[PDB]
């Protein structure tokens, strides 16, 4: 499989999955001055900003890598906040709308 077509698609990928964000809550970390415990049991932050640039660094060469990143986003989410929440509800929807969006493309992949 050659590598530029690949991060192509990937690229492509993490915009669709962007998109399903409509709030952009997933857009970039989460702000730590505002949530100043948050590190105490999220042990990997993790967001879309943060994987466009592990995504350009070539520290995505898998699908799973790169999908491994999107369901700590969700997983993060789920684990900070609690269930009657916006943030909580917003990530069960980005990991059902999310994952039709990665099983298209990993389908894609595999074509290669
Ligand atoms: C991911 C989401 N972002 C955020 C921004 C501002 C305050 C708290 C949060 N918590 C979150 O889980």
């Amino acid at each position: 499989m050659q590598l530029t077509p690949f991060l192509i698609l990937l690229r492509k990928t993490l915009e669709q999955l962007q998109e399903k964000d409509t709030g952009n809550i997933f857009s970039e970390p989460v702000p730590l001055s505002e949530v100043p415990d948050y590190l105490d049991h999220i042990k990997k932050p993790m967001d879309f900003f943060t994987m466009k640039q592990n995504l350009e660094a070539y520290r995505y060469l898998n699908f799973d890598d790169f999908e491994e990143d999107f369901n700590l986003i969700v997983s993060n989410c789920l684990k900070y906040n609690a269930k009657d929440t916006i943030f909580y509800r917003a990530a069960v929807r980005l990991r059902e709308q999310g994952g039709a969006v990665l099983r298209q493309a990993r389908r894609q992949a595999e074509k290669m």
